[PDB]
């Protein structure tokens, strides 16, 4: 039977070499720090937070495979497997759906002034193809005719817009709502998300569980300050260079959290003394 | 010199004022009475925001609108909140604005951030200073940086905030860096988010129809009833998607005219309500008994 | 040739002088309209638009503008009345006032601030027309809205600022016999070949000889030479930007000795800290 | 070769899956040259559907459009991929075949700092020792990157005539190629040395002659061919710029094949308007 898809997930971080190659060791290290430190339901697979639309083919692939090896058979899995390349998008549904993970995601195709017919048709294509369940990232009319799909589960819903959400929310009770933006989540979890992924969930997890429980159990004052503290650490960490910064945090519990790839450039060292702070501010 | 002035708090729910005017856009006093009176005994709600967009204050002339300031406070009763929006490319007239609405009474002033023209924040900052330098009243600004708040902040008269941005992230900010200062929240739309971001209150222009479930949200949020305080979001967003389509201020001027409100016409360049919507709009009053 | 273009060519866009109470100083605003017409040699006054600081006036001010400007120039020179407003009462007011005082044409910002709708602008503009019987410049919308609006036979013409080409070549090709006058003085030799009628800008209080040079030499198929003074236009104009354009543009004007004043609050001063880079400008252009 | 002149963007026709017709190309390449009578190519870039491509079908392109064409062809090749790895083995494979400038648009998607977009530029040059052509950023900005040798000029995209009157007499020995096929009369008297055009491929001789009629001060019959042109390109666009520029190429009898999914083909509820554009202009 499937999973529950509710919960809190780490949007997975990738550590590079010199090369812009994947370490492995290190990749598995943040998969299982995620579940096993930051106590997450699952893991958000080749998001942008993972560096994914720097990498190629084959090592989107190999990401996918070494984040599944790392958890455990109750550990939620959801592949981001959007591409602009729709060919690529639907190998990497395949093989992430041959994989076991739970559902696909895409990214909105980019870049190109694509119409909302097109935008649909790259969706159900995907579908068609894998016919694994699917997770959306368009106004109220058009959310309808994409929800009309029963494989189209829900929406990672990234745009600041509370009223949008709202309305959304209200016209699909029965589609799973995954907040994007971590800065946010109190507002998220109070406005009826179904759950959360975040980047910055994989160094400050524990926080976020309790921001999203506290609000859900009405304790509204307590949660609202958990979003002030988690609120200094994601300020700071989106002025250092949010990806390097991040990997650089786990790195500090010996995480091999390598480089971030190019042309991201590494973690810049006149920030170290701030982040240290940081860190012991709140024990990161 | 030896009165005893009472020196309201200014948290809590304020309607946005609306205007009736008739055929050659001229104040109609009755009505406004009218207006001023509902958002305070119909609709509960603890104070009037006046003069501000939703009162239709920039096509006015400065008559008419020291006219609305008189009315709408000699409406009420001394327990109302009265904030006076005093802001106008005009300094000289925003300043006189200001100290006339200071003379009637009014418990503070706000002023729109300077428009139209790109102005610098030393200008933005100065326009402020220069009202509250000539009326002495307590002033609250609109959203600018944190570190330029910080600045405002640091004048002691700059009491507050009346914060229309749609942006969760520097409101938590705000609240955090400024834990004493008054904050409004200005989007009827998102008052629940407000609420528990921990805004002091909010004015809103459907509060004029639709207080009474505003403060439901807002109490219901800080009482941590969370799941019925969000139900009565979801009713209100109804109400307010629905009168966004059909022109706000025309539209919430129908639904008091319903009560048997004189709520006139808007001021043109605005536009009358529109036949072609009364139909969704009497369905709408229907479900949401308004 | 169509009557519509009889307000072609080029215009200061009138600055004021004001004292420190935002009071309008009428004697150096007579020698600004002068300066525009006798020295920089322009067609005609822009009067009462941004430039002048019309959005921070009171209706009594801009009169005041109105008049002083028409008693500083002969009956040869071509006037345009701002007269848009939020409040449309005071804009037929202000509409009226100039007609009566013999200005050849009004204009009208779009309703701005609030998100009017463009019915709502339409009639904003009829309205201005009906109440005052005086052609009408709009301001810019889309061709299929430009057709409803350039359908009014006293509807002339455009007072054009967005700063797309596409638009402009498009609205040009489908209004032949409208009036087109451009206002973007950075970019005033791209709307020539463009085939606009003339132009309105600030910055021709100062530099509206190499602008009309930049304009005729452009329709003479000259592009190097017209382009050549775009580029010296444009050092002006991006220097006169950093500064505060007003009030920078009045202190160019204060050293050829005309009364200059101050610019009207919220609006400061000409900060003393571009001095020396204002006066390099001067001495480079002989401004 | 000196790199001045006019470029069709080059169209790509693909099967329904999305797979290279290398025949139609082959043809699409030789139309921009022989018929629209074009100074090069522009080759992977986004007219040409670029950024849905595997990286084996972008080199599939660069074979196919330079053996399609005499020696004497100015060929630039677009690169740039948010995949660095990629881009540079990109570059390093177009170089080999002989393409005389890369090309590579901004890092996109990402927030990249300036800092970022510069490395990039510096780390293809560096690998592909070859000429790069930036795209369109402050004026401090365009000076640290044309500060390098390697970076020959910008394919300026951006249609504010301000910045680009900056440009072009901040580095007046620089190359500038406009992107803007509606607005190419208003770049040339802006001193452009050319331009890049996905409209090119079905208009290019108006084009040459707006080009050409605008620097001998022809300006306005120059104006008048753009009004022309700016007809077609807003139809092309209404209805669906690649797939419809493709469509007027099939009706040359050229393998145009389809638009690589999630676009779609041309809308046939445009034919009929279609088919006046072509009887109009002679396309
Ligand atoms: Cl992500
Ligand atoms: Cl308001
Ligand atoms: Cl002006
Ligand atoms: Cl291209």
């Amino acid at each position: 039977h499937n999973k529950d898809l509710k919960g809190l997930y780490a949007a997975l971080l990738v550590p590079f070499d010199e090369n812009g190659q994947v370490n492995e060791q290190g990749l598995k290290q943040i998969a299982q720090n995620a579940i096993e430190t930051e106590e997450l339901d699952g893991l958000y697979v080749n998001g942008s937070s993972g560096e994914n639309f720097l990498l190629n083919t084959e090592q989107k692939k190999q990401v996918f495979k070494v984040a599944k090896e790392a958890v455990g058979d109750k550990v939620k899995l959801i592949a981001q497997v959007g591409s602009l390349d729709l060919n690529e998008a639907i190998e990497l549904g395949k093989y992430a759906t041959e994989l076991g993970y739970d559902a696909l995601s895409a990214v909105t195709p980019f870049y190109y002034p694509f119409t909302f017919e097109e935008i649909r048709d790259y969706y159900f294509d995907i579908i068609e193809a894998t016919q694994n369940n699917m997770i959306i990232y368009i106004s109220i009319e058009q959310f309808s005719e994409l929800f009309n799909h029963e494989k189209i589960v829900g929406v990672k819903y990234t745009a600041p817009n509370f009223f949008l959400l709202e309305r959304i929310r209200k016209a699909f009770p029965d589609k799973l709502i995954l907040s994007g933006f971590d800065e946010m989540l109190v507002q998220a979890t109070i406005s009826g998300v179904d759950g959360a992924i975040g980047s910055t969930y994989n160094v400050n997890g524990r926080r976020a569980r309790k921001i999203f429980d506290l609000a859900r159990q009405g304790q509204i004052q307590e949660a609202y300050q958990l979003q002030h503290d988690s609120n200094d650490i994601i300020e700071t960490v989106l002025s250092m260079g949010i990806y390097p910064t991040l990997k650089e945090i786990l790195r500090h519990r010996g995480i091999d959290a390598g480089l971030p790839k190019r042309p991201f450039k590494p973690f810049n060292e006149a920030h170290r003394q701030t982040l240290d702070q940081l860190i012991a501010k709140y024990d990161l």
